[PDB]
């Protein structure tokens, strides 16, 4: 009774003092903690701070870094997960409709996939392979991570770190400074519902260091699975818990990857195309794309020796960006042409007329 | 205690006036937010950090920060668009009073307008071209660029890369920093006040790059032609659509360019003119200029 | 001065809740600074922190670092 007296005199004194805010604010922050999560020594934590924020109305600096500290502690996901897959032939089926070819990639997700159910008795849960994709421009890496994502039904979110040079980025500032924030993991995983999603770094090869700090010595903090059960930014002071974060990362070359990052990744190369792959990814993916974006659907028709034609003489590389690019010329041309004297039907583009549509053959062919 | 009754003489008779005070500028941000653009994540994220701003001391070390960053988010453009399909016979008559021949850019205007005009109507994905234009160090190319854009009634604008060794001017600062404000490209969207505009990169071969100081890797996410949906500065954290913008850039060789942002450009050669192409460009163009002037 | 009055008696009445809460800040370091071990000038480098007492409930920027300094010390 003297607490619960004490508590309503409180009550009553803040009453006069709020103005429905002041009031409304902790039925807002508790049942942000009370209905996610939480672990014990965080919520302890948030709740021997709770208290601490009657300080606002003729104030403050310091409520305003407090409630926003914890607004970002209790939207954050705290054990929170997604439901597992069941079948391993639906995760093929729905592989196989985004790309052509890549048996390495999709055979390695298949096999990590088939590892995860017949384990009970856990150690593996804490190991998902860090897993880095390198190669040649032109092949499908980065497309290659929603993909993955969408066949095991996760969440997907992107991080470039192109040049990125600076810590920070990875950790976040002290909540002590002017505009202090946390870094681009805690973001990833605000925007992420869910504590198991598929995270990609899209060119790992290429951060930046600094005078101040190096990125690199931030990330091994994050693809180390034996640290990142206890991961800590300097916003948040709590530790934070991945390791249920699915990791892709693509590169380039592997030359300019740091050394203590090789060493915790598996590497999977990607080679580059050969004719025939080609000509089944550009009948089946690439030429309808081009033709829709022009409106020339339904008009217009390129044979498979015209494929061969396109791909032997006028594009030489290892992926497929420059023959999209000489499909989409050829479907621009075929609007323009459309548009200075319709036909009916459908034309159909044969091997001995793609010179006018792409002029001078580049490349002589080897006969 | 003198001081002191000047603070509230002055905040009284101020801020407490009721005519001449502050009803315009929060008011006025909450009625330009649901207005302008603008997407649903984006919205929610600017209508919270507004909600934070309004409960703020006045000052502020702090509210400077997120009353900027409103700023910045309330003027950059969201869906306002110039418009396309024009006529055709007006763009070549246009194209052809500024600079004689060079066939092989006029026709890849063209047939981008007659794209746009058979797409009107339909539900299918814009997206702009990314060229690049290489040749000797004499050939119009930084003179097409705004000829192009008025060419097509469009908003033009210009950077000049080249010795630009800084990441910060692809990207922005944190806004944790101090002075920190965004990247050239965020600031190039809100001097033109379009979502279509045609900017012009110039001389992207001489960009600066070493094992400390790399912002031609940082512009292998501004030029991805399909993940440019959601190009991220670091000044402003929400994802920022820069696929209708008609980028041109300018080079004299292809040999300092990186391979990754090469492979992601169309590439047109301008090969350098015979001697009746410049007997007829002196004749039109550069001795009736040198005789007025 | 009405709302300087009620933040005032309001603090009074908090810190006075603050039994076995912000009070017994202290008996963690009586379990182990007086166990087997620490010499004398710890014995005076440790007991350092309780008459600084009347800080950590008013305020303070450096409140909480009593707790973080006796658990890193003893
Ligand atoms: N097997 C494939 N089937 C279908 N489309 C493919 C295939 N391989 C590549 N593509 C397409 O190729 C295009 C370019 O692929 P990207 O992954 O974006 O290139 P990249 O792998 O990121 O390499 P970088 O970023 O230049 S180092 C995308 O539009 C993909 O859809
Ligand atoms: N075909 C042309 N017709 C008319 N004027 C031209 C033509 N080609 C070049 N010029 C003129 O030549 C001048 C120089 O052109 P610029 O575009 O500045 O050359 P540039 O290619 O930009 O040089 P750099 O070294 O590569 S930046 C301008 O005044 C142009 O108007």
């Amino acid at each position: 009774q003297r607490e619960y007296y004490l508590r309503e005199q409180m009550k009553a004194i803040q009453k006069e003092l709020g103005g429905e805010d002041g009031l409304s604010d902790l039925e807002a922050l508790r049942k942000k903690i009370e209905e996610v999560g939480m672990p014990e020594a965080v919520k302890t934590k948030a709740l021997k701070e709770l208290d601490r924020l009657e300080r606002m109305q003729q104030g403050s600096p310091e409520a305003t870094v407090a409630r926003t500290y914890l607004d970002w502690l209790t939207e954050v996901p705290w054990s929170k997960a997604d439901p597992e897959v069941l079948d391993i032939n639906h995760t093929r089926q729905v592989l196989d409709e985004d790309h052509y070819g890549l048996k390495d990639v999709k055979e390695r997700i298949l096999e990590y996939l088939a590892v995860r159910q017949l384990t009970q008795g856990l150690d593996v849960r804490n190991k998902a392979p860090i897993l880095v994709l390198v190669g040649p421009p032109g092949v499908g890496k980065t497309s290659l991570g929603r993909s993955i994502a969408r066949s095991m039904n996760r969440k997907f979110h992107r991080i470039s770190l192109g040049g990125v040079r600076d810590e920070a980025e990875i950790r976040g500032h002290r909540r002590t400074y002017i505009g202090a924030m946390p870094g681009k993991l805690i973001h990833a995983m605000k925007q992420v519902g869910v504590i198991n999603p598929v995270i990609l770094l899209d060119e790992i090869d290429k951060m930046s260091s600094d005078w101040r700090g190096d990125p690199a010595s931030a990330m091994l903090e994050v693809l180390d699975p034996e640290q990142n059960n206890t991961f800590t930014d300097h916003y948040l002071d709590v530790p934070y818990d991945l390791s249920k974060v699915f990791f892709i990362t693509t590169a380039n070359t592997l030359q300019t990857i740091p050394r203590p990052l090789l060493d915790r990744m598996e590497v999977i190369e990607i080679p580059g195309y050969t004719n025939m792959e080609k000509q089944a990814i550009a009948r089946q993916y690439l030429w309808p794309k081009q033709v829709r974006e022009s409106g020339m659907e339904g008009r217009i028709e390129v044979t498979d020796a015209a494929i061969l034609r396109v791909i032997s003489e006028y594009t030489r590389e290892a992926g497929v960006r420059g023959l999209e690019r000489e499909l989409g010329k050829i479907a621009r041309k075929g609007a323009k042409f459309w548009l200075e004297g319709a036909w009916e039907g459908l034309r159909t583009i044969d091997a001995s007329d793609i010179p006018t549509y792409l002029g001078i053959p580049r490349y002589r062919p080897d006969k």
